[PDB]
């Protein structure tokens, strides 16, 4: 109802005049053949309505190809204009590439917001199916991506921001789609992109099978340089493996990500990995993939970001429903160091021997991390203790265990391993909060730790019985409660040494209620003995009182 | 199409006939203009197809202001009428009230069921966008709310009942929507609400700016004085502070909610607060806080309510990716008495020193609460503690450990501090089931306990050993593993005294191979001794056997 | 606008013709009453719009009833096509059936692939509202679903595959509906769907009423004889009892179900029993009934599946905010031995008496399952120690544990009764995996298992005291540290023994520094002294160093 030679020209007729909603018929009205478009551009809000669906299929209602030379078939755009354009999109619309081996775009929108594409269809070409820049409060939900992108291609991208950094895509929805027999980043975003605010969620995607354009290079289907906000929830993915067109993970986060990304409620289908998370905040849980005919389990995501990321185990599933890879199996207690409050940024690092491979790095005069105490820990009867796994990154790194500025308890950190660390707080000792510091002078690299409350204490004090004559006794100086737990001790062990103890009879004597005791020393050898030992050490047991 | 001077004489000629849809037309066909209403009452489900867009902008398809004094634009009410409208709604239209500071609502709806409100917005008024009296199963999502509310005014509100508190809002979504740049609640609930089943999901929330009537009291995003089942779920919030036009917190819940409400898995950016919780069940977990601009870390929930909550911390990170407020380190084992199950009703009270600042009251001859035995704790061979932390509201409380009306153990409860108290359960002892009760004559509160199998218990007995001649030796009483265990002994610590053992060598003999033991006590001064003590204790150890 | 008699003739012209999209009117334009069709077959993907809405009522917008005798009012499929049939459906049109105790169905797809219907509703029958067959990438949300169902009937069926297991339903969205006054399944699936990728999400489902033909058998809101990947989640369900309209349970998972299914964040009001899963692999979590008006707290699933189910407890709150029903009190550090990984098919089995019910049928010489050492754990300065629940089937089951193919530890395992079998790992024994295994001639039933670092060692070794004269003394034959823990003793426990030591005077002497030992044993009755003795045992306490 608009007048030119072709569509093209037939359609910008309808945008000169400004119309609001330009509806579209189906492949009967122009005789089994679907309406060419190239190169179109839309500066204000315009609505274009379909009598199509969500489908493959080119013989059943509205369907737009585009013109065979043609950069882009729609391009909705604010840029130039004084009123951002805000609103209409494509409805129930089949669009499609010219070939199956076209470059360029299908969709591209910038300076825009409140963008719909809902009911459509995009594929057959090997460039990008949408392409997003300073693209805000849209919604992309119950579409088809199939035969989309390849080497400079894929299906959705979030490309550079326009001018600052906050010229970007957000709050966007990604909802109800469906992603097939594709290449290049199914869903992407570049090294400048800034996202935020994005749900990706209750979609299918699946392999299905290799498009025109193969992918050259080791690709991923979620493919995100950068990345803030981002719910990644409650969707299938199904046969991605690199002999299936290299899509060697599920999800790739870029170095200069921010997070928070949730990664969560997946479940995945012969999978051969989670993939790789080299930056930002990524928090995965409640992922399952059953292993169906892939010939391993999955694979776990590699982390070397250089933030606190929460990756629990992608469980493997085999066909038969025997689990091959279970939950982490952590050391009771364990924190990760990054998972603690502390006041300086401390960079997380890759080393393949931390418990989650990821370990903060602390310089010379640094804080580690601080805590507060637990409330029933509180009571002035608990002995407590931490026992933090660390690395000296050369010689001369020491931990000091303190309450605020109080110094409880330091070690020398040995370099180039890892070892357990323990320290003990004396049950007068515990107030509000603990911290541990790096008071030497080389890099520690700071695994993770276990604290808690412990019902006993190791008490080790200097001894001097000497040369003792036939029936003579040496009495140990007195071992005040006070300076063994720092509150009173119920029993002690039998006392061990630095060496040898043979022909003396030992007892131990209490030297008060509260458990301060002496160890008694006697020759019971009946001639002189001359004794070798100079330390004694029990283990204390607390109980409260 | 239809006969009347104005259009909202035009549209209630098509109420009047009862036509099912009325389409209505952009700024184009009325040349610039939007078609303006005032005081409309729909009493049948009528649909109003648009050709307009969710955005702010008013140049570019369906357009609709209210009329200069109008108390509503529309009024979708089933009031008097016979068969309750079931059906139809607003789709495609940008909505608008006559000025900035226009009072009263733009939408009502009364005694509704399965209203939709699709594609549109709401904006530009200071009183309420739409107004919810008595409407189920219906859906609100894909709209902006915009400029809207003020002291009279908000986004959405669930009213009153109508008549019956079963007359109210249920089942509704609220999904996929934009609020930004309003005042009073964006979303809220009044006294006598009673709403339940309310979705709030993958909406954003942002602050923008302060619209034309600023806020002239402490506000909150999500205001609920009552809320039932809610699923408060994969929301953004961003930039919501007290200088911010005063959101001194992201969500209220009153006094009289029920729940359970969960609030979970959203991402904050700059928030000051997650609020205040003074009633209801609330289960809080996965919310993350970029701290970002803002000066201070996100505070937690504060927490009053009578009913048990389950809050999990709000993470706070700092721009730079730095964990400042991390998940609570609780106690090992620690739980909350709320969440143990029990046959009386206890409401939950606020106590600063307790672990989650909320504490039972539980009455004189009241229990506390009861619960099952682990399966693998109950073959005859495991020695279990109770660690309780409890406060006496006055003198003369007692707390009973009994397995049904079988009392294990007592301990008199110190009035005005919170101190732990112990409970062993010898492995002879261990049934189905364990209880805490109130025996004394005044109130207990109860923080939580740590309940778990131990590899010891202490012991402590009666002894007289009296005044020894030169040489002499004392033997106490047997001490059978039944009375000290319950089960077989493996071993005791050295023994320990209520007083001074100067000169007394000390050893244990077995009286069986079950661990039953004496303690042999032997003057070794050479001259009489008289000693002082009255009480001998041990820790004993078991394994099993 | 198209030619016939009836609606029946008059549609199927529009068919032959192959029209894109047939728009139908209100029940205005055929004056009060609704367009009738019976029988219609559909093979193209035609979509049929309407001006209609959800709702129960019938006066106010397109309305559609089945023809007195039909067997379905419509059916979409794509038998016999040679291009599968890919989109269209229905939108906003209130379906019905002829009669309320009508059989057969309303809506046949079949042979298909994108398929929606949106906003529309499906009542009045006692047959299917929905059957699905061989249907992918669909989508069924913001219907109505009511007076459907019965012994013969139910809201949506997924039926048989057509053909190969590969031709099912599968990536299916049920989102945003309402669903109640139903008999039969409401949701269901055959003994041969094989559904794969199904949203159950953000549904109401609730009882209302018995419709006109009531439940014959014991039924399942959720009736699932198979079901692969499926997320059931933040749906409300209300008031299903036995004694209302017999819905026994709210999920039933038949034995053939392969999962993952997640159920999760359902919101349950007056529910008497989550259910039965009978086989697959399921996991549910965070789900809570108030119990409102129902006698009694809701029962929990019932788990008799051959595979790793994770059921947390369903919450019972009571009306008044009492918890009545808590979280399952496991045992500290409880794992199922199904959450742990293995090299073969173990299917679980019910017994009433295992922690979770479920337990693994372990063959004679087989592999229970295999673990990874936590990092921490591999100092060389750790003693770690297993703690497994296990029932020997009949004489003769043995458990090892291992490192690799060596053997560290065995049990003999009793027949018929739960007992706990308990194995240390000195520190120098223990490296990267540890494995239990039958080595016996019978099976075992595996229940669960505690690993995890012990701050001792229990150690008994042979004595030969025999007969002392007055005053002569017996020096046991030395415990080195490496045979004791492998590695550094702290300290011992008094030592005890296997009988009484009467008249003997027991102390330790240290041999080293690392802390091995002999003990003394001193004839102090003054006169000749026959011993019973032929063990000696301690505690051993182990630090570091």
């Amino acid at each position: 109802s608009f007048s030119g030679s072709t569509a093209t020209d037939k359609l910008r007729a309808a945008i000169t005049l400004g119309v609001s909603e330009v509806a579209i018929g189906p492949v009967e009205g122009n005789g089994g053949r679907p309406y060419e478009f190239g190169d179109v551009v839309i500066p204000y809000p315009l609505r274009i309505v379909g009598c199509g669906s969500q489908g493959i299929n080119v013989t059943k209602g509205t369907v737009l190809k585009r013109s065979a030379g043609a950069s882009f078939m729609f391009h909705f755009t604010g840029e130039g204009q004084a009123q951002r354009p805000m609103g209409g999109g494509l409805f129930n619309i089949n669009l499609n590439g010219d070939t199956a081996t076209a470059l360029g775009d299908i969709i591209k929108v910038t300076q825009w917001s409140y963008f719909k594409a809902n009911n459509c269809a995009f594929q057959n070409m090997a460039g990008w199916g949408i392409r997003l820049k300073d693209v805000m409060e849209s919604n992309i939900s119950g579409n088809l991506f199939r035969r989309l992108g390849g080497p400079s291609g894929g299906g959705i991208l979030f490309d550079d921001v326009r001018s600052a950094v906050t010229d970007n895509v957000n709050n966007l929805h990604i909802e109800d789609n469906t992603f097939a027999l594709m290449s290049g980043p199914w869903i992407g975003s570049t090294a400048n992109s800034n996202p935020d605010l994005i749900w990706i969620v209750r979609n299918k995607f699946e392999f299905d099978g290799t498009p025109a354009a193969p992918n050259t290079v080791d690709s991923y289907v979620l493919d995100f340089q950068q990345l803030s906000r981002a719910f990644i929830q409650d969707n299938g993915f199904t046969h991605f493996t690199t002999e299936r067109n290299r899509y060697v993970g599920v999800l790739r986060v870029g170095a200069t990500a921010v997070g928070t990304i949730k990664f969560e409620d997946n479940l995945l289908f012969a999978c051969e990995s989670a993939g790789l998370i080299a930056g930002g905040i990524v928090v995965s849980r409640g992922n399952v993939n059953n292993q169906g005919s892939a010939t391993t389990a999955i694979k776990q995501f590699t982390n070397t970001s250089s933030k606190l990321c929460k990756l629990e185990r992608v469980i493997n599933v085999q066909s038969n429903g025997n689990v091959s890879v279970g939950q982490q199996i952590l050391p009771d207690g364990y924190i990760n160091m990054a998972e603690l409050p502390g006041n300086t940024r401390l960079p997380s690092e890759y080393d393949a021997d931390g418990e989650t491979t990821s370990v903060l790095r602390v310089p010379a005069n640094t804080q580690v991390r601080q805590w507060s105490v637990p409330k029933m820990y509180k009571d002035g009867l608990t002995v407590t203790k931490v026992t933090v796994r660390a690395k000296g990154a050369a010689a001369g790194a020491i931990l000091s265990l303190q309450s605020g500025s109080t110094v409880l308890s330091t070690k020398s950190i040995d370099a180039g391993v890892w070892k357990n660390y323990v320290f003990y707080v004396k049950a007068n000792q515990l107030q509000e909060t603990l911290q541990l510091r790096n008071t030497g002078t080389a890099d520690v690299l700071a695994d993770g730790m276990v604290f808690g409350k412990v019902d006993y204490i190791d008490w080790d004090f200097a001894i001097a019985p000497g040369t003792l004559a036939a029936g003579a006794k040496y009495t140990t100086p007195n071992q005040s409660y006070l300076d063994v737990a720092g509150m009173r001790v119920q029993a002690v062990s039998i006392p061990m040494f630095d060496g040898p103890t043979t022909g003396l009879q030992v007892w131990v004597e209490a030297t008060s209620a509260n458990g301060s005791f002496v160890v008694v020393m006697k020759n019971d050898t009946g001639s002189e003995l001359v004794t070798t030992v100079t330390r004694c050490r029990v283990r204390a047991f607390v109980s409260k009182g």
